[PDB]
Parts: structure tokens; sequence; C-alpha cells
């Protein structure tokens, strides 16, 4: 990424000093601001996040310890994690079976794909029983889409088409689910390429019939500032637990992942991390801030 190049050198000088002058400190904040602003990252992110450094790294703090550069690179990192989330948030397939996933997003953002990759997750690292269904009749090749995808991965699939209704498509899934004793059900949906009260009433209506347990916003990365915008308007419309970010090898960027935290006031659970049905990643703040500062 090219905000990690940036980042690391602005903190790589400071580290090797043994005291920093106020200046010192003012200046490498101003250094990271811009760097943090040219990765699309949010300015109230940004501003909140530059005022929680400088209240922590008041020079009497910092040059305190032998390394004061290395503190005050320490501090960068865990307001960093703090931005980007709360430890790791996971979903909740604990309550009564079957636990419904009901996934949205915008045509694109890859929320096909990423019902492929959570039920492989699922299946193979919790040993989940998993059904999965479409109920985006507007394409219908897109249904086929997720049948091969849930071949691939080994889950099973509920069949759907272009003439029925996405209400009665869930109705159907989840009776079914239950009859079989599923975990979990996965439940596709359609996208607009804007949030519309279109796809809301739709989106309402699924998740009013069924009472989700999760719902998902799939949100592109390489939409940079816009996913968290987007992200705070669907959950502003119908409440989401939680946030997969697709895209994240291209994006080069990222402020996606540092923004939507604090944009929409929800968690990103997942990252999508290539087009293969094995990229779907955990998000763990902590891991991310070491590999942006090195
Ligand atoms: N690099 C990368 N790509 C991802 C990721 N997740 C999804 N994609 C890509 O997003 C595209 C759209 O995926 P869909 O799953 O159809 O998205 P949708 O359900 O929101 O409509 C796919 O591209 P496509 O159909 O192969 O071509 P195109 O649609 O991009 O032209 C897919 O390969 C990811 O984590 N990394
Ligand atoms: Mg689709």
């Amino acid at each position: 990424d090219n905000l990690t190049d940036r980042l690391s050198r602005t903190l790589r000088n400071i580290s090797g000093r043994g005291r920093l002058t106020e200046d010192n400190v003012k200046d490498t904040l101003r250094e990271v601001r811009m760097a943090l602003l040219e990765a699309d990252v949010a300015l109230p992110v940004v501003r909140e996040f530059i005022n929680r450094v400088k209240e922590k790294a008041v020079g009497h703090e910092v040059n305190k310890s032998l390394t004061p550069g290395q503190e005050f690179v320490k501090i960068v990192r865990n307001e960093l994690v703090a931005a980007m989330g709360e430890e790791n948030q996971t979903l909740n397939l604990a309550a009564q079976p079957p636990a419904v996933v009901l996934m949205a997003g915008l045509q694109g953002a890859g929320k096909t794909t990423s019902v492929g990759k959570l039920g492989k997750f699922l299946r193979e690292k919790h040993k989940k029983k998993v059904l999965v269904v479409s109920a985006d009749v507007y394409r219908p090749a897109a249904i086929k889409q997720l049948e091969t995808l849930a071949e691939q991965v080994g889950v099973d699939f509920f069949p759907s088409d272009v003439g029925q209704k996405p209400v009665d498509i869930v109705n159907a899934a989840l009776k079914e689910a239950k009859l079989k004793f599923y975990d979990v059900l996965l439940v596709d949906t359609a996208g607009r390429l804007h949030v519309d009260e279109a796809m809301m009433d739709e989106i309402k209506q699924v998740h009013a019939s069924i009472n989700p347990v999760e719902t998902l916003f799939v949100v592109d990365a390489m939409t940079g500032q816009d996913a968290a915008n987007t992200a705070k308007a669907f959950n502003e419309a119908l409440p989401l637990t939680g946030v997969v970010l697709t895209k994240v090898d291209g994006d080069a960027r990222g402020g996606a992942a540092l923004s939507i935290r604090h944009i929409t006031g929800k968690p990103i659970k997942f990252l999508g991390v290539g087009e293969k049905t094995e990229a779907l990643e955990p998000f763990h703040p902590d891991r991310i801030a070491s590999r942006i500062l090195g």
C-alpha cells in the first residue's frame, strides 16, 4: 500500500531519536495527517486520530521513555487499531438454529462472491451445516453464479428463479433450513448501484419476514471514502451488524478500513482479499495496524 510506505518512513526517522521536541512531534503528526488524507481516510476519523495522539504524545509522557521515538510509534499504532475497530467481531451463530445471515450491498461490491467465501469459512473452520439462497431475481445468471459457487466450496444451494418474489424465496429457504437442521442460512440479495428506497424497501421486507441475527453490508474498498458513506446510508435505513470490505487487494490506499468503524458505528467483520473462495479474512485490527507501520 502507499499508506504503509509513507507512514513507515515518517515514523522510522522519529524512532531513532532519543528525545522528541514538541515541534518534532507536531511536524511528524502533520505528515501523518497528510498520509491518511491522501489515503482517502475520512477527515472526522483523521481529526479524532490526530487529537488522540497529540494528547497522549505530550513530550512529558513520550520523553520519559529511553526510546521516545518508539513510544511515539506505538501510540500511533494503538490509535490506528481503535479507529479500525474493537478486537475481533464475529457472527453470532450461537442463538437458535437456523442462523440467518442476510447480506446486502450495491451491485459489484462482491456480495455473491462473499456469500460463497463465508460459506466455505463456516463449514471448514466452524463445521457448520450451511445453506445459501438468492433473492436476486433481477439477474438470472446471478442465481446460477451462487449455485456454481456453492458446489466449489461445499455448501448446499436452495434453488430460485426469475419469476418469484424475494419474500417468498427467503421464507421457503428458512422453512427448508429448519426441516434439515441447518446451522446457518446465508441469503444473497439484489443491488441497485445506489442506496435507494427501492432497494431499502425490499431488504426491509426480507429482513422483517426472516429476523436475521446478522445483517452484513458488503462494500467495495476501491470506492474509498464512499464505502463508509454507502454503509452509513444502508445502516441508517436498516441497521447493520457487520461490514464485509471486499477488493482490499486492489485499493492500495486504505481508508475505508480506517473510516468504516467510526463513520457507520458498526464493525468490519470480514475482509475480501481476493477473487478466490479462500480469500476471506476475519478482521483483526491489531494485525492491520502492524502491517501499515512495518
Ligand atoms: N480482487 C477482488 N475481487 C473481488 C473480491 N470480491 C469480489 N470480487 C469481484 O467482484 C466482482 C463482482 O462480484 P459479485 O459477487 O458479482 O458482486 P455482487 O454480488 O455485489 O454483484 C467479481 O468480478 P468478476 O465478475 O470476475 O468481473 P467484474 O464483475 O469485476 O467485471 C468478483 O471477482 C475481492 O475480494 N477481491
Ligand atoms: Mg449479485
